[PDB]
């Protein structure tokens, strides 16, 4: 089970998105260009480690990409597991997926939210107080961990 992240204009997002159908296809915008979200089998591609609730198709996205070192992914996976039984109690949260890079350490959690005020809510819980301290203490050696948020076109 992977998720496939591609970037693009418009137009050439929805052209590519119709040789598809189902696999919870979004297409998704900020300011300056698109993105297309899409789960699928066998841009950028991300195996699913777990995914929690279902997209509504509406709100925000966020996409965190977090890099951690060996000794950081036991301990980052054993917090997500409990944190993830509370997902269905965080208001407004949609739908979660954590998800990993193919060739690196590299995780990212894409977070799909009724409104950008309930994401910034969020930003007081203890899981996301720690994602941030994750991204801070980074070693960009590896890249740079960073938040990316999208909106519905």
């Amino acid at each position: 089970k992977k998720v496939f992240i591609t970037t693009g204009t418009e137009h050439y997002l929805r052209q590519l998105m119709a040789n598809y159908t189902g696999g919870n296809v979004t297409l998704l915008q900020n300011f300056s260009q698109s993105l297309l979200y899409q789960e699928s089998t066998g841009g950028a591609e991300y195996r699913v480690l777990q995914s929690s609730g279902s997209i509504k198709g509406f709100g925000v996205v966020v996409f965190e990409y977090i890099h951690l070192r060996d000794e950081e992914i036991p301990i980052f996976l054993q917090m997500y597991q409990r944190a993830s039984l509370h997902f269905s109690e965080t208001p407004g949260l949609q739908s979660t997926k954590l998800t990993k890079a193919m060739n690196m350490n590299k995780f990212l959690i894409i977070s799909f939210w009724d409104s950008e005020v309930f994401f910034h809510d969020w930003k007081k819980s203890p899981l996301s107080k720690e994602i941030t301290n994750i991204m801070r203490k980074n070693n960009t050696q590896s890249g740079f961990s960073h938040e990316d948020i999208y909106h519905y076109p």
